[PDB]
């Protein structure tokens, strides 16, 4: 790349910053209860939870069909000197992709942590508070949470003989009516296939007023740099079981890592308009150009965070371009588009390094120490300003001081290869398309002809 | 459509389900009041109330004018011969569409029960529940309710007299403010013109903290399936009377039904990136296939639920395909077109009906029952895998088996056509401004330098 | 911009309406609370506080420190005789922009009244009350506020001796976490570049439950006309001091102002589907046209609230069209494009003063005056109907009346250009120009073969 | 040999899980003892003399 | 039959037999015909498959 040529055109180079990807992954276990423990209202709470219970009973069941239907399709065996597991029948799964198979390989795989935490079910509904973390042993550990246990431990509870007992019993509807339709607004699309989809740990959060630092303090993620502080949206996670006699939901979670590709930096662009031939126009470029040792990629940030000093990404996104975008970058301004604006907002000087690349066109500048304008060259269109010409700087109101030095050449002085107005129409695609049809069936009648008046 | 040749070229068949499109709409009325009833406040209350309403006066009379303003653009009576049919003054309108005219019918025909509802306001007044029921008629009833009644029904009722009055004034204030901020938000359309925006039902639950359910059981609809239980989401309503002396809105909303479009059967495919030419392309197909009595077009599930076995669309969505697609989904696969993926979240290998299609020129591929490997045909590039070659089957890192059998030939076997690569960027449209620029005047010189020589 | 012959191919004029755009913002200061001011609660809270603290120490800290770097490179005193003003020490800026530059001499405008209200520290940190205010100066007052100075107010104060004492710690803890991830959702982007990141009401008002009304009461901006009334959710803000002593945030708002720009009318479009060759076709045309002394441009209201009577804008947002386009609105019918549709929701009839344009090709045209069916000319597409052939007419089920005349053009008689059925270009045009242009380099391997033509 | 090596970087948790027990193993007064790993799980401390 | 082994951070593999790649390319290795034991160092990647 030619940051000359490319301030010429009417680019300047952003900053830099570098690329992070979300991996290696260890696995920690939570498990999700549904019915809240109430203990203290068991003087007059009614059979309010039986509606409840119906509720969620059609929404139980066949999550907990479809996983064992799932570790159906798999089974432990070994064909000769086979690595002694996985096998999946194919007339038993149907039509799946590679990430089924790798979920059902991880149902396979935790099963065995499945019973372990399945085993302690009446240590499960035993529990007053909402957030504990237990283990199994030393290695090992699970964790619950309920964002509504606390609202009948210090909000349904106190009222117990100052209010009468059936509004508790119809505010307790109320509430339960309202967590069930916030159990039934997360796991939206977790009906359809719930072993591949995994959980978005926002969304799980919202069941508990949007508290994701309670569970990011509870799952045992302890951010303290800057980088780590904005991460935690990469969580993720499949759920492994669907247990319907305690009602809870076991759930496998991902603590995450953010490991560094090597030698690739993202790299940031400003770009202005330019006054050619009494018009402004923008450059056509990519605002992120990734670099890995002379290897121009395309990116795209849309779930992607970028902090002061890097971009963090949940997973690697890389794009192409065409190779004219490479001569563009590299070499050629000719090959670079352009566009046309009007619209005010478009900035016409910046400053990089010191250094001020200014359209002075449009633009006042003047030197305060000298008290003279500054006039376009013809030769130029982006204008360079640096402390050879003035270190005290006057653009439009703005009262600037510059410094450093200018770098290899100035991009003033360079000859500009002005590109071809990129402004695209489908009518024009249209009447080409005629154009192209009418001229190559008078070619091709030609040609015709013409091959048959070789032979004269 | 063939899905031989289709997954010779890189697509493989996936699931199908149906098409269901909401049809038959069926009416019912609610009324939402919104001065909030106290009645155990009448000792300490000040008067916070005026500010509430003088706020909520600017919402509700314009709203009121506009209503009756499109009640007088229609009347009835006869036009001679004919009997009746709801005569619209079109001098009255202005400029209007189709469905305003067919919702101000809407209005003239619930004039009647708006009324009904309107005589039964001191009924409408008295409430002092959250959501209770008044019989409208002998067998029809009304489905007032409140959110927001309980709120002061269960919290600030039993701080009488341990909270000062003050307190409990400045509380209800910025719980006003803040519920006035809350019918700010969802009347925010509704306030320029109140006779032909729906309703959504989503954003009327936003002002009762969310339940969404709450609000259709009141309603009387009840789920009761899966298909039902993600449904809920497109119920519509509208205004019909906006009442400025209870300050309440009787509004009309309709329940819905999932009809089914006979012969409408959605097919979803998967793509897989296949290594052509040392580069790794991905087929430009599409995902959602309606077909319906050998007719292939386009659909968008933008805002259309999906189901396990169908798919919900709250309208019918049937966007016209290209025949060039049709031609790409009949057996001209080689106008289909492919691009660059570089990305390494390419899948590579997935499983139909026991069938395995796998690009095993990177996936490494073996079958355990005789320790071999398998190597890539020279005249495919798509891997046919079923139980004729080994029934059980390694591919990359998972261990599986097979069933089944080809279906009608192998499509291993027969020659291929590789398509164009397709680019997507007006940069492209610059080029082939050049390039046809580089042949246009390029053929009329064929035109010219033919006929130069032709004549002798 | 002729609306006759755009009503002949198939357009009809929708409302006209202003162009407003915000502009002259003055600035007002607040101030925003962190540590919630617990004074009833002295005897049972522990030391919850503290991981508060060190939770938002973290953040509170970068951000200061990130805010005196930034207002530590500006300075005053002009080395020029004459001109004073404030100057950047653009080699220690690094790399900023116009708008970076303008934030800074903001902040180093704004220091003077930011250490005027850090004077009133002890002042900020006493509040024991919500939202109350302070004296600045003899007529300067400060807006301190808090959301949650209530909920230890009036719900955690009450249950002091009823409740046990880690019970309240803990829900103290519960909620300290809830706000917590509450700040660190809303201060997400500010923590990159706390000086040139504009700070959301809306996003503030999230920190308190929602209430954009009560900010905006208590900033003193008191909308009364129906414009303003949706107006709100644009009001811009920064900050100016993030004392970690208080742990607190002084902030500068900007108090909007709509003004309008001159001659500028907004027009809307209603395109209504022609059947032309057994085919029903839609007019490409935008919706909104903006016209300003006879100058017709392109504006998007993708952030720009709409009211009955004007358009609201932010900011300018005036786009430039095609001259093509600009035929095509103005004499041009052939120059203007069609696309093609076959779903249900299409209407084919539409009203405009009185003014009937209904394609009487699909829809049922009636005279309910005379019993009689009106039938499609063929000169036209859509059915001019007026008072001229009959006033009771009968479309669709519909009885409308109707008013007016023909105004100044008939349409009806009209002759009919439309134009060529241009086509969408999704994916698979630019493959139309990828086998198509190879069978131009087939043409120029006819080159090749015409130079041998030329020598034989 | 690279097997060995995969096998005791496999097994280097477990052993450190045993090794967790060692004042368990020591107080051992009889032949052979089974003395729990985890939750169902165990080893064979074993001394036959 | 051990197709595979080290000698000094030299790999002598048989590779017609066996898997052998380069994850830092995420290449696989294909056997010369001019050998059939394949030498494997740093120079083609450091580390191998
Ligand atoms: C999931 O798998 C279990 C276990 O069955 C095992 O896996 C299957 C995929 C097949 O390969 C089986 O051969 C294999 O054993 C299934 O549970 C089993 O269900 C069947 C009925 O489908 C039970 O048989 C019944 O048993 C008694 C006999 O007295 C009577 O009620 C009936 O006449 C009937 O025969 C069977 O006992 C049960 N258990 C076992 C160990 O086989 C399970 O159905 C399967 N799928 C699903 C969708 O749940
Ligand atoms: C909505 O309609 C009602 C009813 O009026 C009927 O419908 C209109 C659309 C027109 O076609 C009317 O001719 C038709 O009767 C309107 O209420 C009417 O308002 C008018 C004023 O606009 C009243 O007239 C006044 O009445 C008394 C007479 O002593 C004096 O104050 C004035 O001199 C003046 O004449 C009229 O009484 C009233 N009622 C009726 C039955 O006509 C209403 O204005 C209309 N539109 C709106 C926007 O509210
Ligand atoms: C913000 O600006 C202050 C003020 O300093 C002034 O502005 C700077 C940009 C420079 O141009 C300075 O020359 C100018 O005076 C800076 O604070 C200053 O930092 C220096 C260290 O960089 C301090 O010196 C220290 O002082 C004591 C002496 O006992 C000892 O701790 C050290 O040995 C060391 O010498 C200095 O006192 C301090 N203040 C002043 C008034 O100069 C500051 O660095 C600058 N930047 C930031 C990021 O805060
Ligand atoms: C409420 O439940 C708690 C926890 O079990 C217990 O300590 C307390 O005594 C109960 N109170 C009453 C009144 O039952
Ligand atoms: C592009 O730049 C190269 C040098 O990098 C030069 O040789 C070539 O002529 C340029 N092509 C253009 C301007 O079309
Ligand atoms: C730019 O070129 C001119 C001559 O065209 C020369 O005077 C000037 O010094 C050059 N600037 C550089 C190389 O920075
Ligand atoms: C160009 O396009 C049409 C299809 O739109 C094709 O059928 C026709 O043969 C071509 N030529 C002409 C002269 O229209
Ligand atoms: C509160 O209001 C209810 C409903 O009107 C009534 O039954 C009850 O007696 C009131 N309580 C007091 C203390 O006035
Ligand atoms: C498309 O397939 C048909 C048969 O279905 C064949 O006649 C025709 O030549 C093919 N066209 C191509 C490959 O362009
Ligand atoms: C594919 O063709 C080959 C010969 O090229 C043949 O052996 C094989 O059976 C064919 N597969 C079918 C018809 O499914
Ligand atoms: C070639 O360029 C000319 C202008 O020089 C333009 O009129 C013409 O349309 C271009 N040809 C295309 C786009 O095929
Ligand atoms: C609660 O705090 C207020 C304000 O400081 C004070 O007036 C009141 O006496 C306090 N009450 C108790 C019980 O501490
Ligand atoms: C466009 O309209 C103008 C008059 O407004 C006319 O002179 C011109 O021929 C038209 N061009 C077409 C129909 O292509
Ligand atoms: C439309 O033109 C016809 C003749 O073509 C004429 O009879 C009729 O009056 C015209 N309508 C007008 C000018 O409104
Ligand atoms: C133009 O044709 C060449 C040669 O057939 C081909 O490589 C190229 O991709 C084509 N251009 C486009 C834009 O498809």
């Amino acid at each position: 790349v030619d940051f000359e040529r490319l301030a010429s055109i009417g680019g300047i180079k952003g900053h830099s910053k570098l690329y992070k990807i979300k991996g290696h992954p260890t696995t920690k276990d939570i498990v999700i209860k549904l019915v809240p423990n109430l203990n203290n209202l068991t003087v007059c709470s009614e059979m309010s939870i039986d509606g409840y219970l119906n509720l969620i009973n059609a929404v139980i069941i066949p999550i907990s069909q479809s996983l064992e239907l799932m570790r159906n399709n798999v089974k432990d065996g070994t064909p000769n000197e086979n690595i002694f597991g996985a096998i999946v029948a194919g007339a038993a799964l149907g039509i799946a992709t590679a990430a089924q198979v790798t979920s059902v390989v991880a149902l396979h795989k935790s099963n065995q942590n499945a019973a372990k935490i399945n085993s302690l079910r009446d240590s499960i509904t035993k529990t007053n508070q909402a957030v504990e973390q237990l283990s199994l042993g030393v290695q090992e550990t699970v964790s619950v949470l309920m964002g509504l246990q606390d609202q009948i431990n210090t909000n349904l509870v106190p009222k117990i003989n100052i209010l009468s007992c059936k509004q508790l019993s119809n505010t307790l509807n109320i509430m339960l009516l309202q967590y069930y339709s916030q159990i039934l607004t997360v796991f939206g699309p977790n009906l359809r296939d719930p072993a591949t989809v995994p959980v978005s740990i926002q969304a799980l959060s919202q069941l508990f007023e949007g508290n994701l630092e309670l569970l990011t303090s509870s799952l045992g993620i302890s951010s303290t740099d800057f980088n780590d502080l904005l991460t935690g949206k990469l969580i993720t996670g499949s759920i492994i079981w669907a247990d319907t006699q305690g009602h809870y939901l076991i759930l496998r979670v991902n603590i995450p890592d953010l490991i560094e590709v090597p030698g690739a930096v993202i790299q940031e662009f400003i770009k202005i308009g330019y006054n050619f031939g009494g018009s402004l126009w923008m450059p056509t470029i990519p605002n992120k150009i990734i670099i890995r040792g002379y290897h121009l990629s395309l990116i795209d940030s849309t779930n992607c965070i970028i902090t002061d000093n890097s971009y963090v990404c949940d997973r690697d996104y890389s794009l192409p371009m065409n190779p004219i975008l490479r001569e563009c970058f590299e070499g050629n301004t000719s090959s670079c588009g352009r566009e046309m604006v009007l619209n005010s907002y478009i900035p016409l000087y910046a400053l990089s390094e010191g250094v001020i690349y200014a359209n002075c066109l449009a633009t006042s500048c003047k030197c305060a120490t000298t008290n003279k304008p500054i006039v376009q060259s013809t030769s130029t269109v982006i204008t360079m300003i640096d402390n050879s010409k003035c270190p005290v700087v006057e653009v439009g109101k703005q009262m600037i001081s510059v410094g450093s030095y200018l770098g290899q050449v100035s991009p003033n002085n360079l000859t500009i290869e002005i590109g071809p107005p990129v402004y695209t129409e489908p009518v024009d695609i249209t009447n080409q398309l005629g154009n192209i049809n009418e001229t190559l069936s008078k070619t091709l009648d030609l040609i015709k002809q013409s091959n048959s008046i070789l032979d004269m």
